[PDB]
């Protein structure tokens, strides 16, 4: 059974309103050692948002702006990239790499469950013991079509036929390992 | 509030990640589709997407052979997905912020459609109903600003603050 | 056909322009009317560059922030000068230009003359890359080898690699 | 002079090409010899695009990884097709093209004819932007206002904003 | 006295060799809850390097590579951006924003002192209480030249002269606040 | 090993962040400099840099007035600095990784010069001495690989591993 986002997420998740001051966000973040706060939907159809340590440092501290007057809505990401609780941990890694984020709320429908970060992955994913070759089932399926085509064209007992099924075999050994 | 589902393209073609890029292009030519949704292999598997830009930039721009390359080599999986109920203004903004042009519209595990920058341009109400993003947050923050002025100055001056509020609420309406 | 397919053979041939001074609203109006995802911005005079405004400019810079299209002008979101395409540019090179400049569409300009607009959509729907794939710079790979093959059959005898220039040639 | 300074007036006029099939080593050799930071890659024929290889291509893709320039070919690190510059393009528009495409140099091409190479260095050392600054798209700002000024003196009487089209004009 | 990088850095800094496996790096990182490891110079002239949580998640986990065979040198940044111990915390924020990193060794000459991150800034910088308007001394100096030029051109008792010194005054009030 | 200081441009002009962009351009024209170093205002203040690309992209490309814009508005401060002793191969690599083209060469608090991609192209020994980056790490990792093979297989087979090592050391030499 593939390890899931919900299994490694930080379960204690804290929200803040978009209208709050960056100072409020900072105080909350220091008090609980949080590197991301989820921004509270204002109603059922309103997306989730997120404000991160990197937003705060890059957009506020780096320009010497005053966090006591700046608001969260001015720095947050809303809507933000979200993670399904069932999403396998190799996919959460890939999402984060592709969208260039380090952190996302874990959301089931409209319901906030947690927050998942690069740190959650580093510290709690099974990627060292169980590295999952991405899309390996698509590779197997493609390689089986190649083998069938080659075998039907060149003969079911030809060396190229055998070599093409050996590509399938190797990919299949890896997946069930 | 205009929703993603009210402007999405409803007819949505799926393809497997194992299919050749040539198979993708053939289906896209046939129906004039600029994205195909990649279908989950099982219940925990995310949605994926393969677009015209993926094909042009990753295949055609190197002169690779589409008959031998596969969809899984150029798709985005997991992809950014859109909730059917998300305001179109927020769709525009998600797309800007993640630098994508199109996404499947998903409810639970179910594909409902695909939505693009083209759908927003052609069908959104952004010209006649410009939506100031986060204007409701500005309104709560101006209220909080007023209460700090009334407890510090006193219950008139405090009145100067409370007007700012009305000018924003007027603008929301 | 056996010749390299050119940009002018797959471009969208219909091209209305708009002025840089027009409102974004006018641009959207025109785009909706004729189903356009890019509009070419008209040079003010013979020496003024071509420009372009796209669906992405409008959606990312206007809609995404809630700006009023009726007050914004095209000049505020357009790209001018824009990347242009020569009519005779091989469709594979258009693909490559687009990936390296991170654009999706451009006008096809012949000297000072606007001829059409070519997009990633044109390439996807009308390119021959599926039946005639051809690795970019294969011709240069050859030149380089047919020259290494000069120096290898110069030093290590004319009797002993050359089929590389032969195989690459059929490809 | 009072006219907009053109790219051809500040370009570096001397232009040696190199073939895409040449080794990186040959390219560096030529670049060192004549103090060049960009080399134009020669079209293989009338329909083949211009290309360019730069000091940054060489330093980032070759030196930074320790690759052997004597074995790598220009085609492996060049940009082809490259962004090109029309000889008559206003020097401010060249600046802008460069920022929007994130390049620092390009060939100046007249039709199919190579005329020179223009760089951020040419702009910095030879542009008139210090004595003659001119906000990009000011001319469009005017057009837009001289038209708002039509509709404001159409609705709210010809007796009552227009000096905007006047002040902007001297600027 | 301006708060410095060395005052807010994580002092306990851990190094690893470039030749170590990504698995070794991961184990070290989990054991001490580290989000960056500094890569050990091989000799006195050899630059420092860094490998981060984000390198590991983006380059290893996201592609299902095997950390037990991959080496740190394949994913690290070497040389890396480094932070002088005396660098004011508003500048460390700005460096990180401009180079798009979240984490850097603190280095004095060739000597490693610590590691400083976006989290160190969020949790321990004085940016909420003392926001520092970047380059405010350059603005003051520029505004004083403007005032002098204007006053000499238009008269030392003209309204535009007074308005230009008022720009200086406002900037000066802020800096000593 | 060729060092940054052996290929840097030695003559280095500084400018204050308060200077106009026009003042920057005038000095750059006069000496043909594609960067100026911005000098620390005091002992804890970092080095900064302003380059030809900053000027062209941030000033000329908008048609802003260089006589009114100031250096502080377009400079990089703090900037990426280079140690005089850093191998040129590593300079190339720092520049690739941070996407810069030039940097001051600093020792302690002292400006020694400026080094660019041009200095590397013109004066580096990268053609005749290509430097495989991290080859010394590859060598330690292949040694560690050998010892794991000798304790698991036994002291010959283990011999297959130890050759890989020599082929890399040969290549370092
Ligand atoms: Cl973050
Ligand atoms: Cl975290
Ligand atoms: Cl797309
Ligand atoms: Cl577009
Ligand atoms: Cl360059
Ligand atoms: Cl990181
Ligand atoms: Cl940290
Ligand atoms: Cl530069």
């Amino acid at each position: 059974m593939v390890l899931q986002a919900q299994e490694i997420m930080t379960q204690n998740v804290v929200t803040i309103r978009g209208s709050a001051t960056v100072a409020d966000a900072v105080k909350l973040m220091k008090e609980k050692k949080l590197r991301g706060l989820i921004v509270e939907p204002r109603h059922e159809q309103d997306p989730y948002g997120i404000v991160t340590e990197t937003d705060i440092v890059y957009k506020v501290a780096a320009f010497g702006h005053d966090p006591k007057t700046m608001r969260v809505y001015e720095i947050m990401a809303k809507p933000c990239v979200v993670v399904n609780p069932e999403l396998g941990v190799e996919y959460v890694a890939r999402l984060f790499a592709q969208t260039r984020i380090r952190r996302a709320p874990v959301i089931q429908g409209k319901t906030l469950l947690g927050i998942i970060s690069v740190s959650d992955i580093l510290f709690k994913s099974d990627f060292v013991e169980k590295p999952k070759r991405l899309f390996i089932e698509d590779e197997i399926e493609a390689a089986r079509e190649d083998a069938r085509a080659i075998c039907a064209a060149k003969g079911e007992t030809s060396p190229d036929c055998a070599a093409a099924w050996d590509v399938v075999e190797e990919l299949q050994a890896e997946a069930s390992h």
